[PDB]
């Protein structure tokens, strides 16, 4: 069925295990330690010489959001529509850009650059904020009335933001109700407590 | 029909632009210049506080990923089934991958980092060629043999490290035929020549 090759920690593959376990899809996950990655073999066959690499068949796939899109695209977690497909692109896209400037903050510059982070986050909070309010008050998804990828991809971008700074959504009433409705999704919340996801590190230095 | 707003530069709206051109369609385009930009109303209403802005009816979108993802959806330039669909989605995030480091050359560290920047070109050219090698052996398309709104994206991504860096297609024998290839489109051709493209600059801080 699916395969995943990433390193042992949550990173970039987290939403994507999420919505997995969500749909009740069975994957094995292939451990790739730093000690092989360096060994270069892998790495070199890699079509942009990263990780994940992820197997659907005999279909190879790079780019975590290439892969999430692919099973959006194949579960039907993809809007009802055209025009909600579009909004739920705009949304992971989003999603993505916040996503690099943690990635940039945890690798790159940690302990300068923490508390500037942490002021500007509010401003990087409210447009799915808003989003939310636009979409029935938001009290239900993103977008439309049916999960979509790009909710996995929001709802761990959020998980991650509340380790890195406690009681960042206690000003957003609807971002912090929407994580608890999704994370008490029965396979989710059975996937968020067990081992496999709790006893992975969220990045690879250490740093969370 | 469809309306673009944004800064009267090529940057993150010319593959868009090309798409549009080669694929017959007309659209009227909204200039924001800096002045009016950094007023403030126009920015403080964008989703994310960037352009570019478009419409499609009342469908309002951002995100240039986004938008070429729903013209490609609505015109049918996104692969002929789920398998081609999922390749066309890892080539554009590569290819947004690469545009990223280029937009952060040219905005961030332009003097002191382009030597580096060409000397790593290579590096980052050579999964495309690889791509493209492995359909048809680079006869056609990026993928299958229908063009994509990734092959717009690739296709100005190419063009614009041709005048950042002359030559650097040269030791890519497949990029460089599939450049003069889609160049040679008639309705792209007709367009890539027009002032409408032409006159306008690159990047917004005269660098290029």
């Amino acid at each position: 069925p699916y395969t995943v090759v990433y390193f042992p920690v949550r990173g970039r593959c987290a939403a994507l295990r999420m919505l997995l376990a969500d749909q009740g899809q069975s994957w094995k996950e292939e451990v790739v330690t730093v000690e092989t990655w360096q060994e270069g073999s892998l790495k070199a066959s890699c079509l942009y010489g990263q990780l994940p690499k992820f197997q659907d068949g005999d279909l190879t796939l790079y780019q975590s959001n290439t892969i999430l899109r692919h099973l959006g695209r194949t579960l039907g977690l993809y809007g009802k529509d055209q025009q909600e497909a579009a909004l739920v692109d705009m949304v992971n896209d989003g999603v993505e850009d916040l996503r690099c400037k943690y990635i940039s903050l945890i690798y790159t510059n940690y302990e300068a650059g923490k508390d500037d982070y942490v002021k500007a986050l509010p401003g990087q909070l409210k447009p799915f904020e808003t989003l939310l309010s636009q979409n029935q008050g938001g009290k239900t998804f993103i977008v439309g009335d049916q999960i979509a990828f790009a909710d996995y991809n929001l709802l761990d971008l959020l998980l991650i933001h509340e380790v890195l700074a406690p009681g960042c959504l206690d000003a957003f009433p609807l971002l912090s109700a929407y994580v608890g409705r999704l994370s008490a999704r029965p396979k989710l919340k059975a996937f968020l407590a067990s081992p496999e996801y709790v006893n992975l590190p969220i990045n690879g230095n250490g740093k969370q």
